């Protein structure tokens, strides 16, 4: 609520450079030897940024280009062409704002960018919201949002100040309620056998969707409460503040198309509901809180 | 030492499992971490139980059943051996399982009659128990060879089933590196608390050897390690123990699956000499392990001789 009179957020631009990928089903298998060394043995690898996420379509990866070196080319695997930056959004202080707050960032932020012709990707995880562009959009990321952001650039791990350079789609509701957890990494290794069958080893009102994402050191879990009951029920959060899934569009989203998380976060923010969003290769999903399920669908319905 | 009756006879049990007997090239093994962590570390999700993996210079040699075989793709990386391998154990008169580290004890008994009759073998000596392969067309000289000592049984649907007539060259260089080896075991439920190291050992990267075994067979889990290799785990891996174990390679050039006695010339001498020891074949290499402290004397008897 209140703030001082002449005081701005924060937008940060972070160091990462992110390659966006899909592997078919059948071939996840491959990819086994390399995830496993991201996920569970970062003294490995020079990836800071590490993203999976299973669909029924396919598993979503973002990675950074560390990362990305780890991977073999294969038939399974479609990389997106354009290499993705990520922003974060902060208060003045540098501090962090609460997660789940997309909808909080539909004007400022999300609204004006695809005004703008700037095609992003969401990733909330259980810390924040990560809002990806493509590299060849950042001056114009810039022009967009300095009015209300001061935006810094990380440049050697530090934040610093820019200058001038430095339709509608269908929607369905299945019945999982999700959960939004966290692990404090030195557990990851007593909870790794079960995440290794559940991610690597498996065969309309109901979908699959499971979130993985380990980004500097911070791990990020979304599951359905079902799939919770196979682990120790040692994973984190405060609460059981449970969520309902929002799947968006029809076919195949491109990379191209701006306004899709326009469409859905700007209703939900008229409408005071929160949310977290995440852009897979193919489709996007919002997760808004249980209770509230009806009422987003509601408030969807009225766009044209 | 121990009593018996006169008239009572060991058992020799031909176990239900069918054999592949394979060699992994260590660059292709990222290739085959997806079937190798499912067999190690879900067994509940295939129908494989017989598993061992062994880690050594040249390669990574796996002997697997045929349902585990299964799940392993073809590749340039991947050799497989041509013969299905049967699997012998002995057991005592009254079906009971005799002591581990036992080759020596069967040397006699088994292991030189098998290589007086041609019959090539591949050992397998686990912390549980010293398993015997041969390939599937030696099953009635086995039989022919054994039977007069053992009462011998073909395990069908998990029950032993009495066997009625006939049922369903060179001396070789030894070294002994550097290394110390434990003889290790491991409750199955507490894996998981060692997945993401053990993992780390086998996938992800002379006077010393690189070495390491691992297998499950029915259930049971086996592994031999370097004395080094055994810091960068929780130490609740069981023994009874500080005896460590000298590793003798033996052979000079990869040793094929023909050629017969290999075992019996290692395992002979070392009878005599009442020095117990494991024996695991790997795809090219034969490996003895024995007593640290009887080193010296094992390599003396070695070099008095004229799978
Ligand atoms: N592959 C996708 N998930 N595409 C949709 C992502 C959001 C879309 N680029 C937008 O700016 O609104
Ligand atoms: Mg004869």
């Amino acid at each position: 609520g209140l703030v001082p009179r002449g005081s701005h957020m924060e937008l940060h631009i972070l160091e990462h450079r992110v390659r966006v990928l899909s592997v078919a089903r059948p071939g996840l298998w491959l990819y086994t030897h390399p995830l496993i060394k991201l996920l569970f043995l970062p003294r490995r690898s020079r990836c800071k940024f590490f993203s999976l996420t299973e669909t029924p379509e396919d598993y979503t990866l973002m990675v950074d280009e560390e990362g990305f070196k780890e991977l073999p080319p294969s038939e399974f695997l479609q990389v997106a062409e354009a290499t993705w930056l990520v922003l974060n959004v902060s208060s003045h202080s540098g501090a962090a704002v609460q997660a789940a707050g997309v909808t909080k960032i539909a004007r400022s932020v999300i609204a004006p960018l695809a005004e703008h012709h700037v095609s992003v990707l969401m990733l909330s995880t259980y810390q924040t919201d990560f809002i990806l562009v493509r590299e060849q959009d950042l001056s114009v990321v810039i022009h967009t949002l300095a009015q209300e952001f001061d935006i810094y650039r990380e440049v050697g791990g530090e934040p610093v100040p820019v200058t001038r350079d430095d339709t509608v789609h269908p929607i369905q509701s299945p019945q999982n309620r999700f959960c939004v957890l966290t692990l404090d990494p030195e557990t990851l290794p007593a909870i790794a056998t079960t995440l290794i069958d559940v991610l690597f080893y498996s065969h309309p009102s109901s979908i699959t969707f499971f979130a993985f994402s380990l980004i500097e050191g911070y791990i990020s879990i979304v599951m359905d409460a079902e799939t919770q009951k196979k682990f120790p029920s040692d994973l984190l959060l405060t609460s059981g503040e449970l969520w309902r899934m929002v799947r968006i569009g029809g076919q195949p989203l491109g990379f191209d198309e701006c306004g899709i998380v326009a469409q859905i976060a700007g209703p939900l923010a008229a409408a005071d509901i929160s949310a977290y969003y995440i852009s897979t290769f193919n489709f996007d999903h919002a997760l808004v809180p249980e209770d509230g399920i009806g009422s987003v669908i509601e408030v969807l319905q009225r766009r044209q």
